[PDB]
C-alpha cells in the first residue's frame, strides 16, 4: 500500500526541500507524483540519495519510482517508463562574455562542469572535454561564474528556474546553442509491473484531463518558455 | 514474421490509397507504422476496417496494432498504448456563414456530422445533438458544406489537410471553438503486449534521434500548424 519514489532534493523546481533547503520536499516531479500516488491511493514515501546512486536502489528494489528521467533507448529496454509528463531542451551555457564557443562542437578541448553519473556527463567525455563534475545544476552554474570551467550543458527547466530566482545573476551567464529538439521526461520503473505502469498513465490522463496537471504546471514553469506535453482525450 | 495492423483506409493524410483511391496505401500514420516494422525485421500486414469496427477488431484479434489511437483514461484501463507520436487538436468547424454556435455547448438540439464508434460522436450523443453518421472526415465536411449538417467536430490534422487540397475554400468554414488541450495519439494493442509495446518504443526513440520522424512529418504536415511531441534523448 505505499508508492516508493527515489529523488534527489537539491533539485528545484523539481525537487527540493521548502525555507532554502531547511524544510519539506517539494518541487513539480513531487507534486504530481504524489497526486499520482493520492488518486492510486496509496500513500508516498521518498527516499534522497545522490543522482549517482539513483539508478541502483531502483535496480535493488529499494524504491519503486524515479522520476523526472529522459527516455533514451538503452532505458526503454532495461525499464519500464510512464507515459511523458513534461519534456526539456538542453542548453548550451557560458558567461556572458565568452566568444569561443558557439556550437555543442566548440566544446571539445574546453572545460566543461556536468553531474556524475548522467548522459550529458557521458557526452562531454565524447567530445573531449575536460570534465569537473558537480552535485547539481546549481553547482554547475557556480564552477561557471568561478571560471573552473568555461560551459555547462543544462536543461532549460532548472537554467529558467535558476533566472527566476537569482534574476540579477543572469546577466552573467548567456545560452550559446541548444539541441534543435526536445526530449520527452517520464517516471522510471522496473521492468514487469505492467498494472502499476498502465495505472500511473491512466491517471496522468485523468489529471491532464480535469485541470490538475495545469494547476502543478502553472505553480512552477511559465508557460511562455517551458514545453508541457500534449493532454489526453475523453 | 509479420505484424498485423488494422486501419481504415479513407481517412488522408493518416492513411489513404494513392492514385485516387487505386494504388497503394500511404500516408503518416502508414509509413511510421511500415518503417517501425522494417526496423524490428518484421513484414507489415494491413487489414482495412471501418472505424466503426478498429477497435473491436482489435479485441477479436483480426490484428495486432491500431494506428492513430487517441489516448483517454478508458481505453488505457483496457489496451496497451505506445508512448504518443503525434497530438491533434479537436476544432468544432461550422460553415462561415452560421450565426447561433460559438462554444461546444452551443450544438445542443443542433444537427452534428460524427462518425460512428468516435469519442466525439459520444461526445455529441452526450451534449444532445442531432447525429447525422459519417463515414469519413472528407464526408463530414461536404455534409457541413452541403447544409445537411451545421458543424462537425473533427481534430485539426484531417481539417487542414482538407483545406490544403482545396486552397479557396477556407473562407467557407470558420472554427467556433477548440478544445483547451490538444490530444496525445499513438499505437494501441490488446492489453499484455507488452514486449511488442516496448518493442515500438524503443524504435520510436530512434526514429526521432535520426532524424527519420522529422522526414515523415513534414512529408505530411506544416509544422506552424500541427503539433509534434517530444524527441528523445540518448
Amino acid at each position: 500500500s505505499a508508492l516508493r519514489v527515489g529523488t534527489d532534493g537539491i533539485y528545484p523546481p523539481h525537487s527540493f526541500h521548502a525555507q532554502d533547503g531547511r524544510g519539506e520536499l517539494t518541487g513539480f516531479d513531487i507534486d504530481l507524483i504524489k497526486e499520482v500516488a493520492h488518486r492510486l491511493n496509496l500513500k508516498v514515501e521518498f527516499f534522497e540519495t545522490a543522482v549517482s546512486g539513483l539508478i541502483t536502489g531502483l535496480d535493488t528494489n529499494r524504491y519503486d519510482v524515479l522520476v523526472n528521467v529522459a527516455i533514451t533507448p538503452e532505458r526503454q529496454k532495461k525499464y519500464d517508463f510512464s507515459i511523458p509528463y513534461i519534456a526539456h531542451r538542453v542548453l548550451l551555457v557560458v558567461r556572458s562574455d565568452q566568444q569561443d564557443i558557439r556550437s555543442f562542437k566548440d566544446l571539445t578541448d574546453k572545460t566543461v562542469a556536468q553531474i556524475l553519473g548522467t548522459d550529458l556527463s557521458r557526452f562531454a567525455k565524447e567530445l573531449k572535454s575536460h570534465l569537473v563534475f558537480s552535485h547539481n545544476f546549481e553547482q554547475s552554474l557556480q564552477l561557471l561564474l568561478s571560471k573552473r570551467t568555461d560551459a555547462t550543458m543544462i536543461p532549460d527547466i532548472p537554467f529558467f528556474n535558476f533566472l527566476e530566482r537569482r534574476p540579477h545573476d543572469g546577466n552573467l551567464f548567456k545560452i550559446a546553442d541548444r539541441m534543435k529538439d526536445n526530449s520527452a521526461v517520464a517516471f522510471m520503473m522496473r521492468k514487469g509491473n505492467n498494472k502499476l505502469t498502465r495505472s500511473i498513465n491512466e491517471i496522468l490522463c485523468a489529471i491532464h484531463l480535469d485541470g490538475t496537471y495545469k494547476k502543478i504546471f502553472d505553480r512552477y514553469f511559465d508557460k511562455n518558455i517551458i514545453s508541457s506535453v500534449p493532454g489526453c482525450s475523453s
